[PDB]
């Protein structure tokens, strides 16, 4: 019994990690099969980055002003390029340690494991969720950059993020490991604000199972809805709409509980309605959505 | 900026899980050196677990019964004995993987990584805490028995807990890695309740400094009070009561906030009397005490 939140073992990440320095910027490198995977603005000056031309500054750099350190051994760059918000540093050896990977590209809603790293150094490991508004809320100082954001299957890391900036607002964007930004985020210190932070009403969904599952049932009720009535409630508390596909994905946990995804659906509504009263769930004062119906059913039966 | 519940990189600890098999019962054990470390309950039927005697149970078991397994490979056991409530199976082989380490006994209040495993194979990574009522608030199924709690120094993982059994108020108890249980708890299927969940005051004041490092400041106020003034309030919401050593531990938050613990003692009474008034802090709804001022450091500064 017991639901935490909680990461993917970062072994097969930790493995991955190396530091990047170019000029007076040090940050992560994700080290895999002969290249190395960073944040172009590793070639940038805090003055650079207030309107920077990606371009034009790259075109002073050569692979040897690429420092590119595993622990304390040196790899040799033998080239180098920008692809999209990233550059691909080629080595000269095959990381020993890659795992087998995929480079994935997620949606809003679904979550992942963060290695923080200074210094190609891991730190720790948390557990994330691509937001609506395609930030992220992370732990990130000054060097965290290339910090990489994942899933494991099995034996296979895929790979969905690596961290570029932090919003004023104390939010954080980045790539996916193709080096596209998550939303409308541009690697400049420029005006950017968040838009609304949604909750993924799925992932509440899948919580309250998880809170079922696990012994916390004072919020089931003796009430239904409907998608259509659900929605107006959503709408109001600024929650992802509930669709059918929505409704499919949580078959399993309906199956397993016995409790239909609407009942559970007018639990939620009569939460958002009414607040917790001052009790908890599986030791929450607020509704976690940063659970998927994936982890619940990962979690919940003990899978590795 | 951003404050998240971070455990410790698994990869180290990853290296030391193995499977061990005892007749019908599967858990994990710890392979450090030539030694695997396991929980002695994986010797009892569930029929057994109403009254073991383990000494009794253990005469039935030869070195060829304890079945050891990391990953694919079997390990030869070579030598058996129990210490307190764990065996420690001698293997011919030493973990070409163990890691520097220390056997460390933690207190009620001290937090530490988790990496939760099945059939010696790491499912998840979350951080708890040693409650005050000697119990952590874990994730832990029928299998997870032998994973193991740890702190990590630079490249010395320091085990404290390892998983022996759930109580039926889906709370965890287990044992440092000499085999001693934390609190009152015995490796037995009986009448065994928790006491009382007392809050751990000095690290919820230790995240109330994480708040204000990291921009949430809505809850500091015009008020002082005195060690004595706050423990009254302490006493009535069942926190610890705040010691001069606790102030004197909070000192380098005090410092670099330029916030007086008894100040931030005034802010967490307030917050006490009055509750969020449905705000929250660190996206958290109530007052988090599963980081302790090290913690805090550690994330503030990028220890790797
Ligand atoms: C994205 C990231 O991690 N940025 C980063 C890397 C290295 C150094 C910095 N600094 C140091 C102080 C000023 C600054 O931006 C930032
Ligand atoms: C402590 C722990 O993990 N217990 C454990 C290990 C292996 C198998 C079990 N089972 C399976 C179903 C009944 C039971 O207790 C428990």
């Amino acid at each position: 019994s017991g639901f935490r939140k909680m990461a993917f073992p970062s072994g097969k990440v930790e493995g991955c990690m190396v530091q990047v320095t170019c000029g007076t910027t040090t940050l992560n490198g994700l080290w895999l099969d002969d290249v190395v995977y960073c944040p172009r603005h590793v070639i940038c000056t805090s003055e650079d980055m207030l309107n920077p031309n990606y371009e034009d500054l790259l075109i002073r750099k050569s692979n040897h002003n690429f420092l590119v350190q595993a622990g304390n051994v040196q790899l040799r760059v033998i080239g180098h390029s920008m692809q999209n918000c990233v550059l691909k540093l080629k080595v000269d050896t095959a990381n020993p340690k890659t795992p087998k990977y995929k480079f994935v590209r997620i949606q809003p809603g679904q979550t992942f494991s963060v290695l923080a790293c200074y210094n190609g150094s891991p730190s720790g490991v948390y557990q994330c969720a691509m937001r609506p508004n395609f930030t992220i809320k992370g732990s990130f100082l000054n060097g965290s950059c290339g910090s990489v954001g994942f899933n494991i299957d099995y034996d296979c890391v895929s790979f969905c993020y690596m961290h570029h900036m932090e919003l004023p607002t104390g939010v954080h964007a980045g790539t996916d490991l193709e080096g596209n930004f998550y939303g409308p985020f541009v690697d400049r210190q420029t005006a950017q604000a968040a838009g609304t932070d949604t909750t993924i009403t799925v992932n509440v969904l899948a919580w309250l199972y998880a809170a079922v599952i696990n012994g916390d049932r004072w919020f089931l009720n003796r009430f239904t809805t409907t998608l259509n009535d659900f929605n107006l409630v959503a709408m109001k508390y600024n929650y992802e709409p509930l669709t059918q596909d929505h409704v499919d994905i949580l078959g399993p946990l309906s199956a397993q509980t016995g409790i239909a995804v609407l009942d559970m659906c007018a639990s939620l509504k009569e939460l958002l309605q009414n607040g917790m009263n001052g009790r908890t769930i599986l030791g929450s004062a607020l509704l976690e959505d940063e659970f998927t119906p994936f982890d619940v059913v990962r979690q919940c039966s003990g899978v590795t």
